[PDB]
């Protein structure tokens, strides 16, 4: 006469707890408090609540349904232990609707976002609120580095099925080395949110981290998702099964890779295997290309002073990178003047 | 002018967040600063020790991302350094790197620390607070004895 | 009058419960979810899901 259904501790898992929560005909018979800090912007800092429902029992007239839903925990919980929800009701052709009204208040959410995932055990996890997309034109790289990077992208994530024909893995990884601050990550995250794709940060310095639990989590990695490998030249895991892993017979499918370093001579051959790291890129020092190109995006219109100021840089003759001309015109905001007259600044490391 | 220009940076595609590093000899008012800075903000320091066997970075990560609003980071003698270096660099500046932070960095030995970390984007601001001069006495002097 | 068995952990228990859940005379009283994405090869990709038992 009735039926139900049980989920715990999975990506609907979330997304039904919000749906639950925005709905008007909660009957919610046990409650709960959530505080959080309200920021009126720069004007005022308020601290405000909010009565999320509390485990027990609680119904809800889901368009013509008197749906019961129950949340309970575990014996005990603030390490991940196992919660459980439940749903009851004869007829079950609402049940598929909630789910998808679910569904879109997740999407809502993520976006103009790029979601984090983080590596806990096993299987990963979101890390923190998402956090808007780096727009690839704020990511100044030297002249072509940016196109070919992308064009090669595309064509890999085109080009599905060739790689199957021809019995090649289609799986690519890509290498950005060069020194600090010169927009390897920042690149990193905007290509991530051009494509729309979700990060999936990696730390293989991790002591706790074993070569199953990394072939586990490179072969569980959510869809539509970039594999990061910050510093890779920091190398429980042990250097076989991290080649295997990559590139072998327990290497995953359809997943693209990115590395970055500041010492690649570190690096053995084969990790840089081409199997492996498919393309390399020197994301090098400043170049007056991009030094102009900064000038204008922070100030935009000064051309003339962008000219000067390129000369300058190249009279000063320094390897600036591309953080230190950031910082510069940080501190001159709104200034080009300013950061004209400061630019013997960058000269100064300590 | 940080705490300001909030929109700024998003606009322009940056990380709103600012790192300030107060290198010196001891006993040259470095903490003393810190504490002025943040009770001037009406901010709550979160000091953190890395040094900190047990800490890890997750628990790091976690920890700068899950900080309490209206609050300063300070990393007292962060020349000290289960913490790895490239795990510290990329949540100071990196993916994982949290938003509308103020972080503060102490030592007594800056030569210890390397470029990477001494990046802008992770140390925007460096300040040398020496042994006293001659100023610094005068006005110590008037402070104590007015 | 009536007959039983038992297994776990094996070779055909993951068999068996993919042989259930095809079954279309399931009258299944408890039920899960199952979510996956679907790709529609290039063209588009979305997210559905799957009612296991
Ligand atoms: N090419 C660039 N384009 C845009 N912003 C840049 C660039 N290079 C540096 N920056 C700025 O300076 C910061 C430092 O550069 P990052 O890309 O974060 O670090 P990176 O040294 O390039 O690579 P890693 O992985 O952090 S060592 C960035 O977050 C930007 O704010
Ligand atoms: N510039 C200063 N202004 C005021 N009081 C100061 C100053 N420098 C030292 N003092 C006093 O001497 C103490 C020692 O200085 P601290 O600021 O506490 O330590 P510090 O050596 O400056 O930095 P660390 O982080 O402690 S190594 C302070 O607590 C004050 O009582």
């Amino acid at each position: 006469i009735v039926d139900l259904e049980i989920q715990s501790k999975d990506k609907s898992y979330a997304w039904f707890l919000t749906w639950m929560a925005k709905h008007p005909q909660r009957v919610s018979r046990h409650l709960s408090v959530r505080t959080n800090y309200i920021q009126h912007d720069n004007g005022s800092v308020s601290t405000k609540f909010s009565l999320v429902p509390g485990p027990g029992n609680h119904w809800i007239r889901y368009k013509g349904a008197f749906i019961l839903i129950k949340r309970e925990r575990s014996a005990k919980m603030s390490p991940f232990e196992t919660v459980t929800l439940t749903t009851l009701y004869r007829d079950k052709h609402l049940f598929d609707d909630i789910l998808n009204e679910a569904k879109d208040i997740a999407l809502k959410t993520t976006e103009g976002k790029t979601v984090i995932y983080t590596s806990f055990g096993p299987e990963w996890r979101k890390f923190g609120q998402p956090k808007a997309k780096r727009m690839l034109p704020s990511v100044i790289l030297d002249s072509g580095i940016k196109e070919g990077i992308l064009d090669d992208v595309y064509d890999f994530m085109k080009n599905g099925k060739w790689y199957s024909d021809r019995g090649i893995p289609y799986r690519r990884g890509y290498l950005l080395y060069g020194p600090p601050g010169s927009g390897k990550t920042s690149f990193i995250q905007a290509l991530a949110g051009e494509l729309d794709y979700n990060i999936c940060i990696l730390n293989l310095s991790e002591n706790n981290l074993t070569d199953d639990r990394l072939n586990h989590l490179m072969n569980n990695m959510p869809e539509r998702s970039i594999l990061l490998l910050e510093d890779i030249d920091a190398a429980s895991v042990t250097f076989s099964g991290l080649l295997n892993a990559l590139d072998g017979v327990t290497s995953s499918e359809e997943t693209i890779t990115f590395m970055t370093t500041n010492h690649p001579e570190k690096l053995d051959a084969a990790i840089m295997r081409p199997g492996r790291i498919d393309y390399k890129v020197f994301v090098g020092n400043a170049t007056p290309y991009q030094v102009e190109k900064m000038f204008m995006k922070f100030y935009p219109g000064e051309t003339d002073i962008c000219k000067k100021f390129v000369n300058s840089v190249k009279e000063l003759d320094i390897t600036v990178s591309t953080a230190q001309l950031q910082g510069l015109f940080v501190m001159n905001k709104d200034a080009p003047h300013d950061a004209l007259k400061m630019v013997s600044s960058l000269r100064n490391a300590n």
